[PDB]
């Protein structure tokens, strides 16, 4: 069985950013077509180990974002597939910005979307940076080594 | 005495958006290094015409996404220069991916934050994906034709 | 007022070539968003004045070969804008793989069909490739100061 | 033994087409570097299943013909090495513009001429964009994990 | 009449350096098809205006440094062409990577030796990144607005 | 265990070079997360299997520096990693062109320096380029399938 990496793009910032991160996580772990160990997990990435939330005082420190930006950019580049966690009601800045980057780099773009969610409208242009759009319910069979392009099964706005 | 042109990323749902794409706007009618009238506009570049206002059932159509979503990309890649009006508690997934897309692209990237709002702390990936961020009130005076590098005056998450 | 640069795309082998070649030129040469004189036309820019027809030991020569091919590489690389004079009947292998490459350069892709042809299916990857598709007597007028993305108004196979 | 996997571009609108399909096929069903399991395809990636030779209605569908095209971009991108099958006297505009697009996403651009055709001269850009040629019958031991620049043993035109 | 923007891709360490340094920067004074007003010249543009000769603690400084780096590669991507200075005796591992990124950013690429140098040996590199290296005396009267692609008259090892 | 390939980026032109050239290639030899077997080495792969140094013919053969300059190209986009030996008082022209291309390529630059230099001051665009930079002693362990951004514990010039 081939196994590619990924880069788990994914918002830390809300209740349900955190549901969807706890739930991609457990269903990456399940699919056989992922080789997680060595997939890029940007919370423990992060320069000197530190993330902002729970040391405000990097939040000047230009050393610890030049570094921690170009530690995501890197991790997006070196591994095969760009996943985004998708919350439709809270898009991320952050994580569109990764899509385009990764759209540039020539990677598959997997938008994955909780169940309770899928569906609902997304920004068209997170409906046209990405190659596909799936439930989360779907994230632990999805075949990575085989990676089509498919319309999203819902609204842009 | 050279202009380049722009392409204008501003979003246009919030009264805080409306305000600074106003302001955005009459700043750049005013900065001699500007060819405004050939820049790109998404809002006078909706497709056929189509008001997405008063017929949002196109909004569930591909066709019109697509050509939406390829009219945006066009026009980032065909102008010299890739304006952000970033609204930091407005923070925009699709502003997000049009970021990422002009770097791909080699366009200078700019952010324009309004004055009351430079600053307050924006995306580490915002962050790193700009050339420039400035405050709108040095919008008038931005000389396009030498445009640098340097970080934002403000925090970063 | 401005004025852009394009590569000259088009084939000149057949009679269908070589008419519409005639009429493109003659379209460009009135269009005034177009700077002729400084855009690249293949058949003005032979590697060392070598005329091919007169002395075709020279397409076994793989020095001639390199020169010529990255001419037209630089060619559409140097210049605002991809033109690709497109004849239906008579898809040209070589057009097809500049239209890769100024796609890849982040350039406008406009193809121009005779009007007689306009309609005629052409090839899905050439429609793809292309920002927008346009009948010769269009090409007069285009406004290459606003380029547009668009639908060829024809059928794909 | 590594395996790479590739993306089969290949006409299939003529007899001499359809033979060297067929024959490329079966040279990588017997190629020990190869993964054509995994492996794009694009006559069984076609948008909805459904080919347009057999369902003339789809030559206008621009919902067709955005999702092909877009599969097919994906399918290059996201395998290994760029493989063209190439018919000398029929060249199809189609692949160009995949060659095209294979380099610009860093993938090694091999050509395969049947061998009956082998050493003919071929398009000039088909050269250029190429890392190599080789004949049918090298196929099935052509060593892909060790893929190197050579010149085509024939002329351009 | 039309004049294309230069990054200044030069060493001054050497007295060669410095010496071919003052004799491109008044050949390009002449040059009617240059803006060198508008043209990115790294020794005009320290960051800061720090001066590195009179503070080389900065060279610790990673602030310093990555807003150098940025600045560099920001003039190059925002000019419309790349000029190397290049001195054989003295080859630069920093314009090296420049040259780089300047192909990657879809720049003309265009080597300048001294006279008194051109015919020396140049990294095989250097060679084949340039579109084309021509002779200190030629700087003055070079057509940057129909820039070609030719050979190096010269030894390369 | 998963495995990636390199580009070996060496000079072997000083004695320094030439060391740190042989103390690369032994502890690849020994490090569990490469392939050497099918990683490109530039010194066996010049055109023909004929390097400069050994035959100065050569030299101004502009078919051997085509296919050499391609073959080292092709070398690091197929290759999972960009690797450069780099001797900070002996900086390789060649070297930083290469680095730029991997940057474009999407690649992991990895800079390796003799323990007895590691610390030595370094071109600033090295500095940048570079995802990361190690020592010699370092290399026989360094996990490749984990590559990640760090600053150089160093200065530069
Ligand atoms: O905004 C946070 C984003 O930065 C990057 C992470 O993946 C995340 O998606
Ligand atoms: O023209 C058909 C082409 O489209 C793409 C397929 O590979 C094929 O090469
Ligand atoms: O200057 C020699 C360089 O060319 C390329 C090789 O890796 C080497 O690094
Ligand atoms: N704090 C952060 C914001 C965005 N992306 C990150 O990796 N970290
Ligand atoms: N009909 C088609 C033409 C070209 N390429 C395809 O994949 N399909
Ligand atoms: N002679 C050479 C110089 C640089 N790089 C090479 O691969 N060969």
């Amino acid at each position: 069985m081939p196994k590619k990496t990924i880069y788990f793009g994914a918002g830390w910032f809300t209740d349900r950013q955190n549901k969807a991160y706890k739930e991609a996580m457990e269903a990456l772990k399940e699919n056989p077509t992922i080789d997680l160990e060595n997939s890029y997990v940007p919370l423990d990435n992060q320069y000197k180990g530190i993330r902002v939330d729970e040391h405000p005082e990097y939040l000047h420190d230009k050393v610890w974002a030049t570094a921690t930006y170009n530690n995501d950019l890197n991790g997006i580049k070196t591994n095969d597939i760009m996943l985004g966690v998708y919350i439709p009601d809270e898009e991320d800045v952050g994580l569109g910005m990764e899509l385009g980057y990764a759209l540039s780099q020539g990677k598959y773009v997997l938008l994955v979307i909780p169940d309770e969610d899928y569906g609902k409208p997304i920004n068209l242009m997170s409906w046209g940076v990405s190659d596909n759009v799936i439930k989360m319910s779907q994230l632990k069979d999805f075949n990575f080594n085989k990676p089509r392009f498919d319309f999203y099964e819902g609204a842009v706005y």
